[PDB]
């Protein structure tokens, strides 16, 4: 396994922005990695 659509979750903000967490790597983006669709 290895980028199959996975290890991020969504967040939204108070700005109104949904936001992306890596758990696994807990780092946060605001750019989604091409793999949360």
């Amino acid at each position: 396994g290895a980028t199959a659509v996975s290890e991020w979750t969504e967040y939204k903000t108070a700005d109104g922005k949904t936001y992306y967490y890596n758990n696994r790597t807990l780092e946060s983006t605001w750019e989604k990695p091409q793999e949360l669709k």
